[PDB]
């Protein structure tokens, strides 16, 4: 198993690491039919989504998607700084594949 | 996929964006049979609901409804400011379709 | 759909609105067989419960009950002030049907 | 339905109320096979568990067990004071059956 | 039932207790197909994971895994200090089997 979000992104096609290093500016959540998704944007202008569950996803991904949306909401509400985002750039807005957060009052 | 709550609202009939720009005044939650819903109101007088799961909803719009209700509760409790609300105006009170929040911290 | 907890309570028999206007004094949760419930009390002496899921509950209520119990726990932990409680008075202690929370902010 | 954790504990065999009146000292959670449980201890030395789901538990107890573990974790994290604990003393460590939490009150006893 | 994380770790093969005594430095969560996992690292350089649900895992382990990932996220967000970690060292990075947290105030 990968030990980094970067290492993890390297295993997929059409993924790309975006160094956010900032907290979420806006959180949008929809329960509208066929558009059950979450959209987050940063002051950098960057906009991402946790795309509507469908055929692009496998079964094990069902819970992961819900968890990802749970994470984005709590991250937004607690004003937690997001470090990097591994996203699929072949989707508009870019679909989130993985998220990493780092509390840096130290190093590594 | 839409990149905005406004853009998302544009894809539906009977929807309408309400610029709330305020925190939830009251949170009401019911578990009473046939009225399992959540009602939120703002000091503006505006009142909205996350309607009882019915036949008007598609299969896995089921999880989204629960999540919407989870979001409204945590938003209320944390006194988080809600920006906009895409709602279906063909329901009384207006049913929530999407919610957007932005912290200009 | 009702726009108020009071309006909602009016639709049911054996319900009654109780103006709590106070935070939860005690939170009791049981996972003991046949008594999987939650009991909350206020300094007013008032005691309420989210009764054990049974034959009087339709399947739409199943998630609502769990949500109600989730709400009471987080309300208690965050010391959030509860406004009103629509409860079924034909149960001892009174069973919670709906809860409303307001804020003078 | 009982109106108290004490009244509730009275309905069961092998149960016993412990007046903790303190916050959780340690929270231990395991996902190891056959030992999916939670263990909490207090500075009093008292140690309790939310035992691994099995035969002794029924089917509505399934969600209640998960909820109990959810409650212990949030209680621990928020440093919330636990009042009493109705536990089954026929298990080691004692298995948690119910938990009660009181929130101050200058009105007094 | 064991009464300690260390006593619990002793019941398994390929497990090992790591005394972390520190808060999580980084939290990584993936929903990418076949890599639905969580990775946490500490300033000590130590890196652990809650491995992708597979075959080693029985069935009641399904909820435990989700719970473990829920715990790591909330622990990270609240900057809570983790005491010990019982992990399976036969995986890279080491897979988390159990976690213990203490206060000592």
């Amino acid at each position: 198993a990968p030990q980094s979000i970067t290492e993890l992104c390297s295993e997929y096609h059409n993924t790309q690491i975006y160094t956010i290093n900032d907290k979420i500016l806006s959180y949008t959540e929809s329960m509208a039919g066929k558009r059950e998704m979450v959209i987050i944007t940063f002051k950098s202008g960057a906009t991402f989504q946790v795309e509507v569950p469908g055929s692009q996803h496998i079964d094990s991904q069902k819970k992961a998607i819900e968890r990802m949306k749970d994470t984005l909401r709590i991250t937004y509400l607690t004003e937690t700084k997001i470090d990097k985002l591994c996203v699929w750039n072949n989707k508009t807005p870019n679909s989130i594949a993985a998220i990493s957060m780092e509390k840096l009052y130290a190093g590594a």
